């Protein structure tokens, strides 16, 4: 695999999504009931990055989240409209860091970035296996 | 108020969140439904968080998250107990930083760090309505 190859940088893809009550209740605050969590900030930002990669990896091989940040700047309402734009930013050994901005009709809400590393599904799984066996 | 009396650095708490389907399903990917999403590691963070500082404010007075950043170390996989230690790493005029620290049985599987800042739920409940009014 050349990572160079299959993810250009400057790549992106984008969504839309509405902010309902499942985004916001991730603030773990009442107080905040009425806006986009940042936990829901980064499940978008993971849901566009994997859409960006892994289905140009080979049969065997996924991407996994190493690192991720938000950075909120305005408040995203119940019921706005989020557009997410999600954009390969670098490439480095099996390594991929993407950077993500978050934009309703009225401006800039979240950006943020997420490095993710392709691994083999084979690998990763035996790795969840010895984590959790025996001493 | 006083910040720096209010969260006195290294101020502390902990919990312990078992790893379920509603934890990795935010992995937004298939093949990683076995372990705990980053989004998850950032939602318990965001609920300690709030649990350390938000009782602390006096009436009329809340904290939002404005940045927050993750690492992933290792596997949390279904049916795990995972420990998050949430700290006060410094207080900075009318913010907070916390770190974080998620271990499990078998050692570390997350790091991460939140800065929230303290609001006026008075002020913030405007800043919302103005975002979302008229041109
Ligand atoms: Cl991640
Ligand atoms: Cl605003
Ligand atoms: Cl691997
Ligand atoms: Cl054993
Ligand atoms: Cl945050
Ligand atoms: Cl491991
Ligand atoms: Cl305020
Ligand atoms: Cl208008
Ligand atoms: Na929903
Ligand atoms: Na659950």
């Amino acid at each position: 695999m050349d990572f160079n190859e299959l993810f250009p940088v400057g790549t992106y893809r984008r969504m839309v999504k509405k902010v309902s009550v499942s985004d916001t209740v991730t603030n773990r605050s009442k107080a905040l009931e009425e806006f986009m969590s940042t936990a829901a900030f980064l499940e978008t930002m993971t849901q566009l990055a994997v859409e960006i990669l892994d289905h140009k990896l080979p049969e065997g091989f996924v991407s996994v989240g190493v690192r991720s940040e938000v950075h909120n700047l305005a408040p995203a309402v119940l019921g706005d409209d989020v557009t997410f734009t999600v954009t390969v930013d670098r490439v480095e050994g099996n390594r991929v860091v993407l950077s993500m901005k978050a934009d309703d009709p009225h401006g800039p809400v979240a950006t943020g970035l997420q490095e993710r590393v392709v691994v083999s599904t084979d690998l990763l799984e035996k790795r969840v296996w010895e984590r959790f066996g025996g001493r």
